[PDB]
């Protein structure tokens, strides 16, 4: 979620900006496309196929611009952490309950 991608501290966001900056150092429009993704794969020792690059970008490209921006990159990291929340009960459940009472206070005070 874009809302939960804004529920990350500025220390955490800066650690995701410093990784994304290495991807878009060669980019023109400041967004990760198959050109930057491919050059990064080879730097990591991988040999990706054209299709492999096209599928990885389209999976995390939400706006359909053909590129992955910083807001879209943060959502990928949010999803990586959120999907790894099962099969667990206490930590996920406490986050959802705590968010529920937080929403109830915001409707009253807002
Ligand atoms: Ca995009």
């Amino acid at each position: 979620y874009k809302a939960a991608v804004e529920q990350l501290t500025e220390e955490q966001k800066n650690e995701f900006k410093a990784a994304f900056d290495i991807f878009v150092l060669g980019a023109e429009d400041g967004s990760i496309s198959t050109k930057e993704l491919g050059k990064v794969m080879r730097m990591l020792g991988q040999n990706p196929t054209p299709e492999e690059l096209q599928e990885m970008i389209d999976e995390v490209d939400e706006d359909g611009s053909g590129t992955v921006d910083f807001d879209e990159f943060l959502v990928m990291m949010v999803r990586s952490m959120k999907d790894d929340s099962k099969g667990k009960f206490k930590r996920p459940t406490l986050r959802r309950v705590r968010i529920s009472a937080d929403a109830m206070m915001q409707a009253l005070l807002g």
